[PDB]
C-alpha cells in the first residue's frame, strides 16, 4: 500500500521498495516540487515558494534534469550513476525538484539524521535523480535528499549588478534547504540534524554555503568531496560583464544596458539558450585562442546577497557558522575521467618538458597559472624525471594539486584554525564499476569514491568482497559523521581529527591515519601564487 | 431624455433608455460593463482578477464580444437562442470578461427589486450573453435582468489536472460576476439581498455547481436550472484529466514535458492559434469511427479542490451546503431535433433498427457514457417496445434525453429535497412558433423551447399567438414570483406545488397543470443499470 | 579619488570635474537610475521604484536616451547641447535616468538649492546628456539636476481610459522628483527647495506639474521656457481613441478593443514600436491630407490622474499649489529651428496673401485656426504691406504668437491672478553658437536662451566678452529665483514681478524691464478663437 506523506503544500504519494536483506522497506518519493517552476519572467530570479496543491501528488516518477547539454549530460550521469541502469531523462527549466529515500517507518515518528547531497557538474551539468538513495538509507538508517538546482546560463548568468546578481542555483539550493527544514519530518527525518555533502561542483556548493551567512541554519555538519570554495575554476573573480556580453552576443542580444540584456534573454526560449549553450562550448579546453580569454563554465560570483565577498577574505574573516566539516580528496583528481570529459591532447600517453608547459598555459582557465609562472611548476613537477610517460602523469597530478588538493587542504586549515571539528581523507581505490575506457592504472580518480558512498557494490552486480567491504565502511563513516560530527564508530579504523597536527585517513583496500596531507604542495604553490 | 448615469464601485456608467410597449417608464439598459481584469496574457489559465477602476464615464452602449468560440456553431446557437427579432452579430476575444443590465426601475428614485443573473448555455464551448435581450422580462416583471459572460473551450477550462492550471476558469468567472453584482447592483435598483441565478443547458450546469460550491455560498439566494445539471456527465470531467490537457497541448504545437511546461508554452500561444487548436480538436461533435470512449466531445467542469472539492454525486449526499430554493426543470423532448442536429447524428433517414440502434449508442459514449454492455438492457427498454423502425428512432431520442437531462435533473432535485431545501420541478411541452424551419414539426418541448417563454420573445419578435403570449406571461410571472419569494405561486397562477415528498411537479404548455413523480420510473431503471 | 553617495537605494560612484575659475571641484554622477526599467509588462504603465544594489554602482558613464527617431533626436541634441563636442547617445527602453551636478563639498553637509531640468523635443525626441550642468552648478553653486522621461509611444501612449491612460512619461518626470526629495541631501542638495524648470516640451511639462495634484509639495519654484500647459500642440483634447487605433493598426495590431490593443502593443520589440514611430512621421509637416486629422506627436492627455481637467478649466479654478513662477518666450520662437524640422514648405523665403493661408490650414495641428477664421489672422498680421519677404516673416511672427506667445502671456496672468508670484521675460539675443545654415536676421530664436542658462559661453569655443557676461547675468537671475523664488540681486538689473502691471524683463544686448507683453496678440486672438 502506497505511502503518503503530509508536506507543507499538499501530500505526496510515494512507493515501497525493498534492498535485499532489509525487513524494512524504504519509502521512495520521486520528483517533490520545492519551489515554484523558474519560467518566463521567473528567468534569472530568486527561487520562489511553491505553489501549494489540493488532492494527492504522484511523486513516482523521475524529475526532469535542468537545461544542459544532452551529450556530456547524459555522459557523466552513465558515469557516476551507482544504479544497475542509468535512466533517461529529460531537459526542463522546470526541474526544481528533489528526491526523498526514508528508512524511516512513517506510521510512526522518527527523527532520523539528514543527508542532503548536491551533485556535480561543474555547475552546467548534471541531475539529482542520477545518485540513488536506496542503499546509503537502508544501511546506515539516515534519509537520504537528492536535490537539483538551476544549472549554466540558467543557474548563474550574471550581469554583475541588481539586473541579474547571479548565483540562482546556489539560491535553488538553500531553497531546497529551507524546504527540508519545513518539511522532513514528517518523513522521518530531524530538521536538527542536516548534513549537506557533495563532490566537485557539489563539494564547491557545500563549501560555499558553508561560508555563506544565508545558508546558516539549514544544515548542521558537511562533507565537501574534491571541490571546496578555492577551486578556482567555479568561481569567478573580478568583472563578469564581459562574460555576460559575450552570452548575450551569442544569443543574438542586445548590450546596451544590463536591464536590456537580462530582458532580452528572458524572451529567448529555453531551446534557445541551449543552442548559445552549446555555441559557447563549456567543460572543454580551447586549444587556440587566448587561454585568459576562455571561459570553461559559468559559476559563483560575488552577489551581495549569498556572497559579500570572495571565498578568500570570507575565511580570513572567521565570520561562518563553525559546523563539523570533513573535506577529501582522491589520490589522482586529473587521473582521466576530467580530461576525458574537456578533450585533453594526450592522445599520446606521453609529455615532455616544453609540451608540458604550453599544456600549462593552455589550462589557463583550470589553474590560473601566469605564464611567467609556468617553467617553475613544470619544473618543479616534471624536472625530476626524463621518462615521457611519468611526466604526463606528474603533470596530470601537477593540475590537480591546483584544482583540489591544495584548495581542499587550505580550506580545512581554515575552518580548523577557526575553532570548528574538521577532518581530511584521501581516497585511493579503482572502482570495478569503472569505464572500460579509463585505464586500469588509475586508481583514485575525480568521482571514485561516489561508489562506496552510495553503496554502489549493493545496487549494481560484480562487486568483490573487498568493495563491498570498502563501501560499508564508507558509509558508516560518511552517517556517523551525519549524527555526531564525528566519523569515528566502534569496528571502523580511527580518524583522527584535523588539528594541528594535520592527520587524516587514507581510505581504499588498506585505511589508516596519516599525516600533513599535501603538507610540501601547500607550501609550494602559496609560494609561488604569492609571486 | 438624458442617458442614465450609474456610479459604481469602480467607475461612472453610462447606458441608454428603451422603451416597450405597454409600460410607462422605460428601461434603462447598459452594455458591456467589465467584471473582472481582461484575462490576457499571464492571466490565461488563472482565477478572474477584480477590474481596474476608471476614470469619467464609461460608454456601455456597445455589445461586447464574445468570448473566444467556433464563430460558426457560436452564430448558429445565438440564432437559435436569441429572443430578439434579429441576431446580433458579435466580435470574438479573449477579453470577454464582460455583463449586460435591464433594469427596469427609474434610477432617479431608490428601488430595491429582484434581480435575475442570467447564465447561457452552449456547451462551455460557445455562447454569449448578447444573445438574451432582457428587456421584456425586467418590464413585464419588474426585476433587474443580468446576462453574464465567462471563458470558454480551452481558455475558460483547460485542466492539467494539478495546481499549474486547475481549471474551471469559466465557473471562477461565474462567481467573479456574481460578486460583482453583489458590490454594485445597489446602483441600478437592484436589491443585493435578493439574487436568483439562473441558466440553461451548460448555464443550468453552472447553476447546479454554483449551488454545490463553497466559493458561491451567500452570492446568491435562489437557484433554477433549466434542461442541465451537475450529473449532466457529459460536462463534468471525471478521472484522470492530465491525457486531454496534453492531447490539446500537443494539438496547439507544445511540449508536454510537465504541467508547468504545458501551461507556459499555452499561455504564450495567440487567440488565434489557440482557436485554430479549437476546431481541430473537432469539439461538441459525434466521431462515428474510432473508440468512443476516446473521443472527448468538450473541456467542461472538473473536480479542482477550490470551486469543486469532490465529485457532484458525493457533495448532494453531504447535505453541506448552503440550501436556497431551487427550481429543476427539463423540456418533453431535451434531444428532440437541437441537439441531434448540431453534433450532426447520423439520423439523416427517420429510421431506426435495434442493430444501428445499439451502436449509435455505442458511439455516443462520450454524451451517454454507458458501458458497451448495457447497451442492449437499455435499448431493449426502449426500443423492444415495438417493430416500427420510425418509432424506433424517436424512442431512441427519448433514451438520449432522459440520460442527459430527464434523469439526472430529478436526483438533483431529490437530493436537494432531501437535503431541507424548498424544491420546484417543471415539464415544459410547447412549440414555440419561433422555431427553425428544418425543424420536424411533431417535435414539442425540444432543447431550448422554454427560452422564448421565459426571456418573453412573444414581446420583442413578430406574429406570436395570444395563446403563445400567455405562455410566455405565466412562465415569466412565475420565474420572477420565485426570484423575489423562492416560491414562484402568485395571484392569477395555477397551483405549481412544491416538489416533496409527493413529488409533485408542474406541467407547464398550452394547458398547464400539477401532475406527479416525474420521470419516477426511468430512474429507478437507470439508476438500477447504471449499478451494474 | 573619486566621490561616494551612499543613496537609499546603494552607493554611487562619480567623477570630479574642475571648472576654470572654481577651486571647488563640480562632483558629476551620470546614469543613476531612478525607476525600474519600464520593460516588458511595465510597458505603459506608471514607473516602479528602481532595485536596490550591492556594493558600489559606477556612475560614470551617459546613459542611454529614450527610443526615438536617432535622426531627429541627434540633430536636436546637437543644436540644444551646451558642450563643445556633442555627445553621440544609444538608444533604449531602459532610460529612466537623471545625471547630477553637485558644486558642494561631500565631506562637509550642505543644503544647497537644487534644479532639475526637464528636457525637450516635443515629447517625441530628447535626452537629458545634451546639457551639461557643470557651468550653471559651478558658476551658481546649486545643484543641476537633469532627467529623462518616456518618450513618443512608450511614454505617451493612451486608449483614453483605464487599460492605458497615458501621460507616463509625466508620471517619469513626478517619479524623478520623488527621488529628488529621497536622495538629494545626499548630493549636497536641499529637498525643500527645488526648482523645475525646462524649454518647450520640458516648458509645458513643467507648466503640467504645476497644474497637477500628484506633483505637489516635489517642487518650490517653477519655470517654464518658451512652452506652457496651453501650448495646444502638445496636449490632446477630445477622443483620442482615433490615435490611438490609428498606431495599433501601423503597428500590426487588432483594435477590437482598447486592452487587445495594449496588450499587443506590449508584445511589439522596441524595434518595431520604432519603426512604428517613422512611419507615422511626427514632428514634420503634413502637406497632404486633411490638417484636422494630421497628429504632429503623441501628447499630453487628460488622464484623470495627473491632469483632472483641461488645463484652461485648472487654471480659473485656483485649485494648484501655488509657487513661485517663471514663464519666458523668445523674440522669434518660429524664427528658425522649429520651421527646419518640421520642414516647413519656406523654400523660397516669400509668401503671398494666398498661400499664407494655404499654410496657416495646413500649420492646423500646431496653430489650431479653424479654415473659416485663416483670412482674419493671416489679414491681420500680413495684411499690413505687400511685401512677399516682409510677409513671410510676419506669417512666423503669427505662428509663434499663437504657440508661445499668447498661450504664455494667459498661463502667467492666471497664475498672477491666482496670488502667485509670478515672473515673465522675453529672451532677444541671438547665440554666436548658432547653425551656420541659420539666418543672420533671425534673434532670440527657438531654445537660445538655452546657451545662456547652461553657461554655454563657459564650455563652448569663441564666445566675446558681451556674450559671457550676458550668460552670468542670466544664470545669477535663474539661480537667485531657485534659492528665493524672486530672480533680482545685487548688481542685476532690476527684474519687476508680472503684478496687474504686467512688467517684464527684456533680456539681450541691453536688458531693461518693460510693460504689458503680447497685450495686443493676446487680445486679438482670445476674441477671434471666440469665433
Ligand atoms: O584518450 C585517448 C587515449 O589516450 C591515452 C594514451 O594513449 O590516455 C591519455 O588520455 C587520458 C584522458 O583522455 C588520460 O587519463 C591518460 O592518463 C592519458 O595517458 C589512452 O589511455 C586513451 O585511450
Ligand atoms: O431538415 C430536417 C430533417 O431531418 C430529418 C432526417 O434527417 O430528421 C432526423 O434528424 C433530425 C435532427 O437532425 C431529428 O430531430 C429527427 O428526429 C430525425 O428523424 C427529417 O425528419 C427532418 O425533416
Ligand atoms: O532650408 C530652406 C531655406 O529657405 C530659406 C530661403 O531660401 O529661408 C526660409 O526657410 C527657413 C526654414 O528652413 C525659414 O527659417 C526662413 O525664415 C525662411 O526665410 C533659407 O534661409 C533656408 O536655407
Ligand atoms: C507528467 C509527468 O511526467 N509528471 C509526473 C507528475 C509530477 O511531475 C511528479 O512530481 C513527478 O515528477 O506526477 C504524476 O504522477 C501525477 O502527479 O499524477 C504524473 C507524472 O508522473
Ligand atoms: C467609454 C468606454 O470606455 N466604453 C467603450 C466600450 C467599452 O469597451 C465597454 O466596456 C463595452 O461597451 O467599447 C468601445 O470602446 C468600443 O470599441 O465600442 C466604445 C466605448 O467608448
Ligand atoms: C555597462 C556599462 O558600461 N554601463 C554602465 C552602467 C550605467 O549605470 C548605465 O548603463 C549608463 O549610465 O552601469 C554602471 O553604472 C554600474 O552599474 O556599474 C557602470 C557601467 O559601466
Ligand atoms: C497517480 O496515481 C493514480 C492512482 O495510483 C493514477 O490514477 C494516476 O493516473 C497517476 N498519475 C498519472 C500517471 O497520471
Ligand atoms: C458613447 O460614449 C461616448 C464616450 O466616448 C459618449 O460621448 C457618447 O455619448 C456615447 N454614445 C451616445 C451618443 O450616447
Ligand atoms: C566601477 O568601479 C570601478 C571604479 O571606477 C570601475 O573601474 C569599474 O569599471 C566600475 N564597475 C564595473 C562596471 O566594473
Ligand atoms: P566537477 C566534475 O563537477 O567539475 C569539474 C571539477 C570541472 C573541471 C570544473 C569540469
Ligand atoms: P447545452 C445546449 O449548452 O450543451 C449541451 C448540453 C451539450 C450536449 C453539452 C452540447
Ligand atoms: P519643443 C522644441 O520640445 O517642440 C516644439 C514646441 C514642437 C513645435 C512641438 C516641435
Amino acid at each position: 500500500s502506497p505511502p503518503v506523506v503530509d508536506t507543507v503544500h499538499g501530500k505526496v504519494l510515494g512507493k515501497f521498495v525493498s534492498l535485499e536483506g532489509f525487513a524494512q522497506p524504504v519509502a521512495i518519493f520521486l520528483g517533490i516540487p520545492f519551489a515554484k517552476p523558474p519560467l518566463g519572467p521567473l528567468r534569472f530570479t530568486p527561487p520562489q515558494p511553491a505553489e501549494p496543491w489540493s488532492f494527492v501528488k504522484n511523486a513516482t516518477s523521475y524529475p526532469p534534469m535542468c537545461t544542459q547539454d544532452p551529450k556530456a549530460g547524459q555522459l557523466l550521469s552513465e558515469l557516476f550513476t551507482n544504479r544497475k541502469e542509468n535512466i533517461p531523462l529529460k531537459l526542463s527549466e522546470d526541474c526544481l525538484y528533489l528526491n526523498i529515500y526514508t528508512p524511516a517507518d512513517l506510521t510512526k515518528k522518527n527523527r532520523l539524521p539528514v543527508m542532503v547531497w548536491i551533485h556535480g557538474g561543474g555547475l552546467m551539468v548534471g541531475a539529482a535523480s542520477t545518485y540513488d538513495g536506496l542503499a546509503l538509507a537502508a544501511h546506515e538508517n539516515v534519509v537520504v535528499v537528492t536535490i537539483q538546482y538551476r544549472l549554466g546560463i540558467w543557474g548563474f548568468f550574471s550581469t554583475g549588478d541588481e539586473h541579474s546578481r547571479g548565483n540562482w542555483g546556489h539560491l535553488d539550493q538553500v531553497a531546497a534547504l529551507r524546504w527540508v527544514q519545513d518539511n522532513i519530518a514528517s518523513f522521518g527525518g530531524n530538521p536538527g540534524s542536516v548534513t549537506i555533502f557533495g563532490e566537485s561542483a557539489g563539494g564547491e556548493s557545500v563549501s560555499v554555503l558553508v561560508l555563506s551567512p544565508l545558508a546558516k541554519n539549514l544544515f548542521h555538519r558537511a562533507i565537501s568531496e574534491s571541490g571546496v570554495a578555492l577551486t578556482s575554476v567555479l568561481v569567478k573573480k573580478g568583472d563578469v560583464k564581459p562574460l555576460a556580453e559575450q552570452i548575450a552576443i551569442t544569443a543574438g542580444c542586445k548590450t546596451t544596458t544590463s536591464a536590456v540584456m537580462v530582458h532580452c534573454l528572458r524572451q529567448k526560449t529555453e531551446e534557445e539558450l541551449l543552442e548559445t549553450t552549446l555555441k559557447m562550448k563549456f567543460l572543454s579546453l580551447d586549444l587556440q585562442g587566448d587561454p585568459r580569454e576562455s571561459q570553461p563554465l559559468l559559476g559563483t560570483v560575488i552577489d551581495g546577497m549569498l556572497l559579500l565577498k570572495t571565498p578568500e577574505e570570507l575565511q580570513a574573516e572567521r565570520n561562518f557558522h563553525t559546523v563539523p566539516y570533513m573535506v577529501g580528496i582522491n589520490k589522482q583528481e586529473f587521473g582521466w575521467l576530467i580530461p576525458m570529459l574537456m578533450s585533453y591532447p594526450l592522445s599520446e600517453g606521453q609529455l615532455d618538458q616544453k609540451t608540458a608547459m604550453s599544456l600549462l598555459w593552455k589550462s589557463y582557465p583550470l589553474v590560473c597559472i601566469a605564464k611567467e609562472l609556468i617553467p617553475e611548476a613544470t619544473e618543479k613537477y616534471l624536472g625530476g624525471t626524463d621518462d615521457t610517460v611519468k611526466k604526463k602523469d606528474l603533470f596530470l597530478d601537477l593540475i590537480a594539486d591546483v584544482m583540489f588538493g591544495v584548495p581542499s587542504v587550505i580550506v580545512a586549515r581554515n575552518h580548523r584554525d577557526a575553532g570548528a571539528p574538521t577532518y581530511m581523507y584521501e581516497f585511493q581505490y579503482r572502482p570495478s564499476f569503472s569505464s572500460d575506457m579509463k585505464p586500469k592504472t588509475v586508481i583514485g580518480d575525480h568521482g571514485d569514491e561516489l561508489f562506496s558512498v552510495f553503496g554502489a557494490p549493493f545496487l549494481k552486480e560484480g562487486a568483490s568482497e573487498e568493495e563491498i567491504r570498502l563501501s560499508k565502511m564508507v558509509m558508516k563513516f560518511w552517517a556517523n559523521f551525519a549524527r555526531n560530527g564525528n566519523p569515528n564508530g566502534e569496528g571502523l579504523p580511527h580518524w583522527p581529527e584535523y588539528n594541528q597536527k594535520e592527520g587524516y585517513l587514507q581510505i581504499g583496500a588498506n585505511t589508516q591515519a596519516a599525516q600533513k596531507l599535501k603538507d610540501k604542495e601547500v607550501a609550494f604553490w602559496t609560494n609561488l601564487f604569492a609571486k
